């Protein structure tokens, strides 16, 4: 357990070494092993992969990613395939419970995210806690394994982690980069005729869709079917349904992939392309760091991405998806350029990725100091300075400025030992940023004074996150909804801070500039709009209805789903620890309702992993109002309900599943839950 | 009327030419003459001087200074001896009423205040408006006159104003300067033996009082009585009474003068020193720019003033008070120094005053743009650039940044042509700073939603100014008062924003740092404390009771009186112009109540200038519940009531007035009011 850090290009079986190491460590030490992943989609896919590969050895595999969580305690688990943000909370609770020795290893995937990123600092703190605790309390304590592409400072990361080094540039499908700048239809025909797929990357969502549409149009003009019809039917029966453009585009071996779609539609398209059913796929920058989806020929619409040169890291991870290891011999990554874009393309062709930064007065150092002090691992000044040396910023005097910020905001109490009073303890357990915890504390305390129980809107407003701009708000439609709102919802609107004057300013006048820090009251109205969307969401209204009523597309609504559910869980833990029992009770149900977008009655029924929001309503309408009830039922009954050999349903990480055996597994999983 | 600018040292009749100029202009053109003064005390003194000197020519002389105002329209007036703040409002209302030609002269006193100062910018804008309006609409339009000490750039100011120049350093009592190295006992003894006064200047207040006390003690130990006893009795019968230290210090020809005293006590001491009854006077930096109070020998405790070298302009105006024109031969100024202070003293001995700045993104330019736009004198962009050239900053591109700031805050509406909608018109007529008018608008609009009429506290909170730190707040006593507050007062406290949590933080914990702009909620609690003080003030409780209950001394309470009354008047005009009739009605009575610190019943009775807060209660208790009633009464009745040849009462600008003839003037003035 001397730790380890290694890098290798993707599409080269580079995760296999991690699988072997984790198997060895869990089987030998009988201790846990966190598998940290950047994104929730890749975390889900890796969790399914590890479940399949380690089911036959009595190894439990269930991670903490997104808003979801395992239905069993952390003790029973053996491998937790968590995301970066939730792995930090896992380690924090282990430290606070003084059960740190339960961990045997911590694998980290795609370590290049350590640098410039809005989540890498969480990875930095997460690994710093491990190194600090290992060195304070000791050969075979906690192994760390990392992955990345060709990092200019990989050896530096290994030195920080006190781990070995392995860097190699090898792939079974040698890529051939060749820039080139009529013959468009000829190129399309010659690439498609070879029986090989094409993965095109386009920055703009609308232009990506139109490009896929016109590729399908050219194929239709110049012009397996059963499996493609199966994919048609699978797309048809979805909560959002089938898109008009996608319907015409899919049956000519052309598809598109962007955040605008739902997670389920993205899964359908990814599976269709991976199986080879889809030949041409116009994806966007989102897929670049997404699930493993190799192709034969990669193409890029243009270096320009969002009014700027494309990130070199994005290009590096894009090229990895050009070549299939096992069926393909060679792979290509073509990059069209223009006269003015020739220089940008040439610059992008050469040069590896930029160095890894740290991103640490900054809120990250406040979070770090809070973690260490509340955890009880750095209580006095003498040792908190060693934590600075433990970090990657050091290995590559702001602590005092942060420590005072915490005492200024009463997060901790000085004694010269330090301790948390109540808000620091509740802030670390909730995994909330200490910067926003003061605002959350004020909003919760204000809410409990005059809480509105007539509807869920006041509860939703308090579990509505607004740390990112999840969508652009149309203030005219928002004013229409406001004037159409019931009075019960308007009482909470007045309570929170919404004013008809501000909406009147925004409906006609240009969006008011928030030049001054005092204009956080612009965030109040955006928060109220988002909370109304979330109320329509948990009311179980179709995504299309929420789209027309509010203008946010289904992909944005699903991202809001996940963010709101995660925030609701965090706020529930915050309230639980703060001693606010009534607030905790009112908030508890909302995490699951937000995760699944379901009513209170379906909450006891979505405990079965194989039950969507629609598949929970159909069973509830039939009479299965509880998982125990759903266990006591024959397979043919559920089969006929689902209907009212062909794979038509879809579930995350599915197999040759149809309406027949899907009903068989629904009842079987219900039995296991009981 | 070719304007004029001149400078000359004080104690040389520099103001004399002003009186002749005003007399000539007012008698010839029959137009008005605004005499602008820096401070309210000097404005009062000059108003009384001009009244005495021009009563025998049938000319009205009543100025707008402090919270007070004439009891007759501006039309009937001939000379308005206003202060800088209120002269700007006079000019603004003249411009808005398009009656600018009514003015014939604008004399300005102590023009060096135009530079670095928290009020000089108002003088700058006031003078800029006159020159702009004269040049757009024409050589007898409006004459301008100025005064100051030896300004390094007097010619520059004259060039800005397009006026002549006269600068001379002459004084009938030549001041000497020859350093000869506390050692004040013999110096004071030899000076007092010569039958000459001494004016000592001390930076600190408590140490100034102790310095007066020790000098009185040495005079008592080592070393007219009827007039000094008269001054004793005059000090005895005051709302604040007589200080313990002042009682023991006054009868040995020693007194002290600082902002801690009341305006009345300051007036008593100044009169006693001017008459020669007081020989030694320990004043502070406040008196340096105060009323004319010449002395034979000036002394300064130390160049260090407030932890820094004494301002050179302050020293220049101090030394002017060393020499009496007509009874003195040669005046002296002695500046004691030390080993470390020798360098500072020699530095301060040499070098005249610094050059005059302009102090013009800045709120001053926002105010200027607002004034010119709603005045209708600068509507289109083309001419607003000329205003910039008209300024003293120019004569010695931020307009666009300010113009957008006004449109950003909806102060004006764009059309090529700019106009005010409602808030700009109400802001300029209210003479409020447009920076704070947004907060005032928010607080007023919020108040009308949930107004509390049970007591005056909610009305006082809205007319409580907090633009300066009028006193240091003791949060322990404030918490005690909060505990003892009635529920009616606590409802308004909750409405405004006061929270028991913040007071709990402040009572024991150190004063919370307002590092963040979002912590204006510290100003809410200071505002509430000040409003409670103001409520006790208008409840007609003695100043000593307010001092013990709140800790603010009587001088601070009187400064708060004046500031709160001025702010109440401004807010009343703001509400009047905004169309808020109920708010205006509730606010109207409060300006006079704050000015005099009286109840509603005495408001109709303090219309007589001779009547004070105490002298209005004694008559009201007798039965004179109205000025008309007070007119219908014999002189002996009021004489006996006042009692229940010796000058015992005091009133601003008094004469050989006693209890007998004071009653005679009270009834006589009441008749004139009717
Ligand atoms: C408490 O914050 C959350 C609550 N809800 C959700 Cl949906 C998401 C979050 C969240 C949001 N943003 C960042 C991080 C988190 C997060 O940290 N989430 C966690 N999920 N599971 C955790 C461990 C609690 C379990 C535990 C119990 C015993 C032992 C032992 N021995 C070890 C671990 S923490
Ligand atoms: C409206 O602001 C105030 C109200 N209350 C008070 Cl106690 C003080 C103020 C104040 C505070 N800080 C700065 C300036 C002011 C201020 O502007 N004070 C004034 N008070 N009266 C004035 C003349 C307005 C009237 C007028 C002028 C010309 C003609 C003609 N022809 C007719 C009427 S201006």
């Amino acid at each position: 357990g001397k730790n380890l850090v290694y890098s290798a290009p993707t599409s080269a079986g580079k995760t296999l070494v991690a699988e072997l190491l984790i198997l060895k460590r869990v089987l030998e030490m009988r201790k846990k092993a966190l598998f940290i992943l950047p994104f929730v989609s890749v975390a889900k896919e890796k969790k399914y992969y590890l479940q399949s590969l380690f089911q036959e050895v009595g190894i439990k595999v269930d991670g903490y990613m997104g808003s979801t969580s395992p239905s069993r305690h952390f003790s029973s688990l053996d491998i937790a395939v968590c995301t970066i943000e939730r792995a930090n909370g896992l380690i924090n609770r282990l430290i606070e419970e003084n059960k740190m020795d339960l961990l045997g290893m911590v694998v980290v995937d795609e370590l290049h995210m350590l640098g410039d990123s809005h989540r890498g600092y969480l990875l930095e703190l997460l690994l710093t806690k491990i190194c600090y605790i290992t060195r304070k309390s000791a050969s075979n304590a906690v192994q760390i394994v990392g992955m990345s592409a060709t990092l200019p400072n990989l050896e530096l990361v290994a030195s920080w982690l006190n781990a070995e080094l392995y860097h190699t540039d090898f792939r079974p499908v040698p890529l051939l980069e060749s820039v080139k700048v009529d013959h468009v239809v000829s190129l399309c025909y010659e690439t498609i005729c070879d029986n090989h797929s094409v993965l095109l990357f386009c920055p703009s969502k609308k232009w990506c869709e139109k490009l896929a549409d016109i590729i399908a149009r050219e194929f239709y003009n110049l012009h397996e079917q059963k499996e493609l019809l199966e994919v048609m039917d699978q797309l048809r029966r979805l909560p959002s349904g089938l898109d008009s453009v996608l319907q015409k585009t899919v049956p000519w071996g052309v598809a598109f992939h962007h955040a605008g779609l739902t997670f389920e539609e993205r899964d359908i398209i990814e599976g269709a392309f991976r199986q080879g059913l889809i030949r041409v796929l116009a994806a966007t920058s989102t897929l670049s760091s997404g699930v493993n989806l190799p192709a034969r020929r990669v193409i890029i619409r243009t270096p320009i991405f969002g009014g700027r040169p494309l990130d070199i890291l994005t290009y590096k991870q894009m090229v990895g998806r050009a070549g299939r290891k096992g069926v393909d011999t060679v792979g290509e990554s073509i990059l069209i350029c223009k006269n003015s874009e020739k220089s940008k393309g040439i610059a992008l062709l050469q040069g590896s990725l930029k160095p890894v930064r740290s991103c640490l007065v900054t809120g990250s150092m406040i979070r770090a100091i809070l973690e260490i002090i509340v955890g009880g691992v750095a209580s006095t000044s003498q040792d908190m300075h060693t934590y600075a040396a433990c970090t990657f910023l050091a290995a590559s005097g702001a602590i005092e400025a942060c420590v005072m910020w915490l005492l200024e905001n009463e997060f901790i109490q000085s004694t010269k030992v330090y301790h948390p009073t109540h808000l620091g303890s509740a802030t670390l357990s909730s995994s909330l940023s200490p910067a926003d915890t003061l605002d959350i504390f004020a909003d919760l305390q204000r809410a409990m004074k005059g809480f509105v129980l007539e509807n869920d809107l006041h509860i939703l407003y308090l579990v509505t996150p607004m740390f990112e701009d999840w969508t652009t708000i149309d203030w005219y439609r928002f004013f229409c909804l406001w004037e159409k709102l019931p009075t019960s919802m308007k009482r909470v609107a007045e309570l929170v801070g919404v004013e008809e004057g501000f909406l009147a300013r925004c409906v006609k006048g240009k969006v008011v500039a928030r030049t001054e820090r005092q204009h956080r009251q612009m965030a109040i109205h955006k928060r109220f709009f988002t909370s109304l969307v979330l109320l329509d969401l948990i009311s179980e209204v179709p995504l299309r209805e929420i789209n027309q009523k509010y203008g946010c597309n289904r992909g944005q609504i699903q991202s809001l789903q996940q963010s709101a559910a995660v925030y609701a869980g965090m706020i529930t833990v915050f309230s639980n620890r703060l001693g606010w029992h009534n607030m905790e009770l009112l908030l508890s149900q909302f995490q699951k309702r937000l995760t699944f977008g379901i009513q209170r009655e379906l909450c006891d029924l979505v405990r079965v992993s194989l039950l969507n929001a629609q598949r929970a309503r159909v069973l509830y309408a039939s009479g299965f109002h509880t998982v125990a009830d759903l266990a006591r039922a024959n397979i043919v009954e559920v089969e006929v309900i689902l209907k009212n050999n062909m794979r038509t349903i879809w579930v995350t990480g599915r197999k040759g599943l149809t309406e027949r055996e899907a009903a068989a597994l629904i009842v079987e999983e219900a039995r296991m839950i009981l």
